[PDB]
């Protein structure tokens, strides 16, 4: 993936995020700090926080990250699209792990239920991972359509969580 694009994931607590706009920035429910008083200088209480299970958007009420633009966001991608899922390391360093994307569906995941898009890994996603995005080209527009929030112990199978209507 272009650098633009990954210049959008920044660590966010357990994990990582993903600015998908100047003001907007989406990470996994798993990873955001839940006793942080401020995101990015921001006051928790002026930042619009929604939630669709592992699928965590934070709404910031001015651009934050003005050098980047705003880019698609999707709930997941066609069943067996190609997506490029891209992990940052804590060390720096990029892993960029291909994906064919697959069944749309709540799911069940350790008791909780999760809204997103199984997907297997074509070495692979380890604990720190989550809240790192799944990105895909269409044309001359990159898309993301969600984040890293599971993956399947004892298969390929990695989870993205989506962004329900
Ligand atoms: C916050 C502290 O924990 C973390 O580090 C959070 C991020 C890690 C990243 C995983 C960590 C490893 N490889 C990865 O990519 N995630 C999880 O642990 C998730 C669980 C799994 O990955 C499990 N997968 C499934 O249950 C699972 C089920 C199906 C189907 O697919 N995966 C286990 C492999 C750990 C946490 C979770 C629990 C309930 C949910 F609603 C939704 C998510």
């Amino acid at each position: 993936a272009p650098p633009s694009i990954w210049s959008r994931i920044v660590n966010f607590g357990s994990g990582w995020g993903f600015w998908v706009s100047p003001s907007l920035f989406i990470t996994s429910t798993h990873v955001i700090p839940q006793g942080a008083k401020e995101f990015f200088g921001v006051p928790i209480k002026q930042i619009q926080v929604h939630k669709s299970g592992e699928f965590c958007r934070l709404r910031f009420p001015k651009p934050i990250r003005t050098d980047v633009t705003g880019m698609i966001l999707e709930e997941g991608a066609p069943e067996g699209t190609v997506v490029t899922l891209l992990i940052k390391r804590s060390t720096g360093e990029l892993m960029p792990l291909a994906a064919r994307m697959g069944t749309h569906a709540t799911m069940k995941i350790q008791g909780a239920t999760v809204g997103g898009q199984m997907g297997m890994l074509l070495l692979g996603t380890t604990p720190g991972d989550c809240g790192c995005p799944y990105i895909y080209k269409r044309g001359n527009d990159y898309v993301v359509i969600g984040v890293h929030t599971a993956a399947a112990r004892g298969g390929n199978t990695v989870i993205c969580a989506t962004q329900g209507s």
